[PDB]
C-alpha cells in the first residue's frame, strides 16, 4: 500500500488511537499512532513554522515547530530511512479537517536533499523554496482540495470565500520531482524542510493538523482518511 | 511547435546551413542557424565546462566555455526572454553524431533559477546538481539515446559495448520537475546552469555538438534531428 | 584616497554637483557625479528592497530598487571592475544626512560572490546573509555613528531615543572579511547583494541617501563627508 | 586559557596519553584525550574528505572521514556546544609534527553556519568554500608554520622545497570572520564543515594529525603544542 514517512502537527486528540490529551507534534513510520510524540502549545490565529531534518550518520529525524515568541516543541526518533523508504520518493504537505476543523494555510515550504556518494567533492544536491504560491503552479501535484494562488497561499483543506474552514476536507501538495532520498554507495545523506503556517479554527476545537510526510512517488490520499487520519493512512492500526 | 531558446556546443561546420568553417559555440533562438557564435577550439578528449547565465534585468543570455589551462570561448546574445518562452519550461542537454561521431558524456550538470516577486525577500528558487547520475535516474526524463550510469556519466549519445561513439545518434535529457522561468510580477527571476563533458570523437571530424536548450514542457526530440540538428530542431530553417 | 565603487539611493538632489532634479539610483565610479542614473519614486516611510548583480563575462553593473505593488527603477552601466578596483575588497553599506535628514534603516542585507578558477568546478565562493542584527554584532566593523540592534536593525545614521533621525550625521557598516572580488585565473566571477530599507523623512525633504559599496579594505569615512558626499567621497569632483 | 572543540584525524597513536593504538577520528572538548574516537584506516597517499556536522535540536557533533572507494570510520558525540564555547567563535584546521612528520595539505575547505532567532523566517547564514587558495589569502588567518598557495593548497605544517615533511611542526589556519555559533534566542543553529586534505609520510610512520576546531576568536597556538598536541592543547591534561 503507500509507505509514509511524517512528522504531523496534530491540533485534536483521538484518545482512542493513542494520541495524547492535548496537541502535539509526533513522528509516524507508516502508521498514524506516532512512535513518538510531544506537546505542542498550538497558537490559533498565529503563523508558526515547523523545520524537519535527518542525516544518515545520525539516523534520527527530529523536529523543532514553533512560534515567535515562545518555547518550541520538538521531537526526535531514532529511524534508519534505507530500512523504511523506497530510494526515490516524492515529499509533501498534507491536511484534514473532520467533524471539527480549521485553515491549514502555507505560506512558504522549503525543502534541501543531499547525498554525497563515495568519490571526493560529488554531491547530489536538490532544494527547492517557494514562498509565493501561484495559480497554476506547475511544479506542485495537488490532491483532494488543495489550492494554491489564493493570496499567494496554499490552501491545503477547503475555505468557503468568506473565510472560514470547512469540515471533512482533506488535501495534499507533493513536489512534482521524485526525490533521491538515499543512496547505498552515499557516505553522507541529509535532507531538511521547513515550512510556515497559519491555522486558524473559528471556535473551540480545531482539527484536524499538518504533516510533512515523504512517501513512495505515486502516493494518492487513501479513501477515508479525511479527520483523525491527515489524508496519510487508510486505517488507524 | 516546440518553443526551443539553446546555447549550442557545435563540434561540426555544416557551412550550407550557416555553421561557421569552425567549431564554435553559438546561441539558438527558435532556429538551428545561431544569432550569434564565437570561434571555439574544441579539444578532443578533453573535459570542458559550460557555463551559461542570464537575468531579466540585463536581458542579456551568455555562455562561457572553457578547457582546464586554456583559453576560454564567450558569446552573448541580449534577448527579453519573457517574449521567446512560455512561463513554465524545462530545461535539458541534447546531443547528436551524424556521419561523423563524438562521445557526448556529460559528468555533471546543475542549474538554479530565482524569481524575485515585488514583495521583498520572498524568492522562489529551484537548484539541482548531479555529480554523479544513477542506471535509474528517476528525475530526468531521457528521450533517445541517452543513458545514465555508465561510468556515473550522462551518455547523450550511444556509445557501443566497448566504448566507440555511434553516427546518427541522438538524445536528450531533461530535468523532471517543470521549472517557472519568468514571471510578471518579478522584479528580477535568473538562472544559471554549469555542465562538464567529455567529447573523444575516433575521427579526424568530430560531429555533432551538445547543447543546453530551455523548452516547452513537454518537448520531444524532432523527427530526423539527428546530426546537424542537434536533436532539437525539425528542419534546419 | 581610498577605491569606491558605489549604488546609491539619492534621496536629495543636489542640482549644482550633477543630480538629477529628483530622487535617483546612480552608479558611482569613484566619483559622487555618478556616471548613470535612473528615476526614483521613493516612497517616504515605505520598506523597499535593493539588488546589486555583476559577472565579469558581460561586466555590467546593474541595480534595481523596489517597494511591493510600485514600479522598480533599474540603472545599469557597462564597466570592467578588474580595471577598478584591488582584487580584494571590503563591502558594506553607507548613509549620510546633513541639513535634511532621514532615518537610513537596514533591515537585511545578503552578499554572495562566486570566483571560478580555470580548473574545473573549483569554485571559491562567500555568502552571508543578515535578516537580524544584534547588539554586539562581530562580525560587521561598524564606522562614524552606525550602530546596531535597535530592535534588530542597523541604523546606519543618527536616530535619536524618541525616534527621530538627526542631521550631519554619516556611519558605515562593512562585513568584517576581505572580499575577493575577482583573479586573473579566474573563468567566471560574480557577485549579488541585496538589502531592505526603511528611509523616513519628519521634514519635507529626507536627506541624503543610502549607498551599498566596495571599497578597498581599509576604507573609513573621509573626513567631512556628510550630506551631499554620502560618507563616501571626500569631495564633489 | 582558549575553549577548543576539536575533531581530530589522528595519525600517531600516543597510548600514554589515552589514545587507542591505531591511527583514529576523535571528539575533543578542552583536552586531546578524547571524549570519543573511533578507529580510522587511514591511506597514506592518498585524498581523503571528512565532514563535520552539527545542529542545536539533536546537539550531537559527528564527523564521517572516508576516501574514495574505501569505507568510512564515523564518530558522533553528544554535546550541547551551547554550554562549551562562546556565542562567538573563530573555526579553522590545525596540524602538527614532532618526531615523526607527515604533510598535512588541505585541498579544499567549506563552511556552513545558520541561525534562525525567534522572528519568522529570519534566519542568519554565513557560508564560505575555498577549492583553491592563493599566495596571499587574505580571509584566512595562518599561525605557525601554515602556509598557502604552493600548488593552490594550503600546507599546515612544514614541507620542505622538494616537498618532504618537517619534524616539530605546527600550523593552523582560521577563517578571518567571527562566526556567530549559537544564541539563546535561536529556534535551530546548525553547521557543517568538509575538507580534503592528503596527509603523505616518506618515514613509513606518520605522525601527528590534522584537527577541525572551533575557538575563542582570539585563539592561538599554545606553545610547545607540537607532536601529540595537535598544536591546539596546552599540556595533555
Ligand atoms: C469527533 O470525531 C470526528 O471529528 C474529529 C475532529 O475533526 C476527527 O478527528 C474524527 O476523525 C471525526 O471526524
Ligand atoms: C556529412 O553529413 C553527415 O554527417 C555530418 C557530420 O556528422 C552531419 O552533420 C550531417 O547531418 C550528416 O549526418
Ligand atoms: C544645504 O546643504 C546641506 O544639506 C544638504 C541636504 O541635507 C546636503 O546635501 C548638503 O551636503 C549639506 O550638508
Ligand atoms: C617521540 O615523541 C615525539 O614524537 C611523537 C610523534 O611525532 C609525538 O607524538 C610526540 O608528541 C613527540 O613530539
Ligand atoms: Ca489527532
Ligand atoms: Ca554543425
Ligand atoms: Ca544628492
Ligand atoms: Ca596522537
Ligand atoms: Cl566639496
Ligand atoms: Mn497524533
Ligand atoms: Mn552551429
Ligand atoms: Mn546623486
Ligand atoms: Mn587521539
Amino acid at each position: 500500500a503507500d509507505t509514509i514517512v511524517a512528522v504531523e502537527l496534530d491540533t485534536y486528540p483521538n484518545t482512542d488511537i493513542g494520541d495524547p490529551s492535548y496537541p502535539h507534534i509526533g513522528i509516524d513510520i507508516k502508521s498514524v499512532r506516532s512512535k513518538k510524540t510531544a506537546k505542542w502549545n498550538m497558537q490559533n490565529g498565529k503563523v508558526g513554522t515547523a523545520h524537519i531534518i535527518y542525516n544518515s550518520v545520525d539516523k534520527r529525524l527530529s523536529a523543532v515547530v514553533s512560534y515567535p515568541n515562545a518555547d518550541s516543541a520538538t521531537v526526535s526518533y531514532d529511524v534508519d530511512l534505507d530500512n523504511v523508504l523506497p530510494e526515490w520518493v516524492r515529499v509533501g504537505l498534507s491536511a484534514s479537517t473532520g467533524l471539527y476543523k480549521e485553515t491549514n494555510t502555507i505560506l512558504s515550504w522549503s525543502f534541501t536533499s543531499k547525498l554525497k556518494s563515495n568519490s571526493t567533492h560529488e554531491t547530489n544536491a536538490l532544494h527547492f523554496m517557494f514562498n509565493q504560491f501561484s495559480k497554476d503552479q506547475k511544479d506542485l501535484i495537488l490532491q483532494g482540495d488543495a489550492t494554491t494562488g489564493t493570496d499567494g497561499n496554499l490552501e491545503l483543506t477547503r475555505v468557503s470565500s468568506n473565510g472560514s474552514p470547512q469540515g471533512s476536507s482533506v488535501g495534499r501538495a507533493l513536489f512534482y520531482a521524485p526525490v533521491h532520498i538515499w543512496e547505498s554507495s552515499a557516505v553522507v545523506a541529509s535532507f531538511e524542510a521547513t515550512f510556515t503556517f497559519l491555522i486558524k479554527s473559528p471556535d473551540s476545537h480545531p482539527a484536524d493538523g499538518i504533516a510533512f510526510f515523504i512517501s513512495n512517488i505515486d502516493s494518492s490520499i487513501p479513501s477515508g482518511s479525511t479527520g483523525r487520519l491527515l489524508g496519510l493512512f487508510p486505517d488507524a492500526n
